[PDB]
């Protein structure tokens, strides 16, 4: 594979969302060590919003275009995540419809899938905030 530098979402929190560990044409991998602030109860259950955020970010890097944004997403949480789990999201463009890209993302905890989803991404003429 030929590595590509990150061209979008550059200031994304490495602590709250993730650290990209691989970015190439049409594919990206980002890892996240879950922390205590991400919990929703005393049992250590991690809020799905963080798992989704990690997957969302991987999807943006699978497209890796400056103006890329997430328009729609369908996700299934398959296994609960506990504080202390290390997660890895693997995102691949599965359909290139020009400016619209359909990216499939699966988030893993070692070999187990904890989240699976389709992310509908759009590369805009200009940055989403105008």
């Amino acid at each position: 594979m030929i590595p590509v530098e990150q061209r979008t979402h550059k200031l994304t929190s490495r602590i709250l969302v993730g650290k990209p560990i691989l970015i190439k044409e049409g594919y990206a991998e980002v890892e996240l060590e879950t922390i205590d602030e991400m919990k929703v109860d005393e049992k250590g259950l991690v809020h799905g919003g963080f798992t989704f955020g990690l997957a969302d970010y991987a999807a943006m890097l699978a497209v890796n275009e400056p103006t890329v944004v997430l328009g729609k997403a369908e996700v299934r949480f398959t296994k609960p995540v506990k504080v202390g789990d290390k997660l890895v999201a693997k995102a691949k463009i599965i359909e290139d419809l020009g400016k619209k890209k359909i990216v499939e993302v699966k988030v893993y905890r070692e070999e187990e899938v904890v989240l699976e989803g389709k992310f509908y991404c759009y590369v805009l003429e200009k940055h989403v905030l105008d």
